């Protein structure tokens, strides 16, 4: 599965393997997922725009 994010009509694309971190902050949601250079390129996506596979990790427990 992968996460699409959406700013200023500019549907982002990371795959879930990319992302790195993941916590949804009140009531948006935030990570990290590695551009492909040395800095952590962040990103702060909607709740309605995540899909529904992704606050599964928020709610993994091993």
């Amino acid at each position: 599965a992968t996460v699409k994010f959406k700013y200023k009509g500019e549907e982002k694309q990371v795959d879930i393997s990319k992302i790195k971190k993941v916590w949804r902050v009140g009531k948006m949601i935030s990570f990290t997922y590695d551009e492909g250079g040395g800095k952590t390129g962040r990103g702060a996506v909607s709740e309605k725009d995540a899909p529904k596979e992704l606050l599964q990790m928020l709610e993994k427990q091993k």
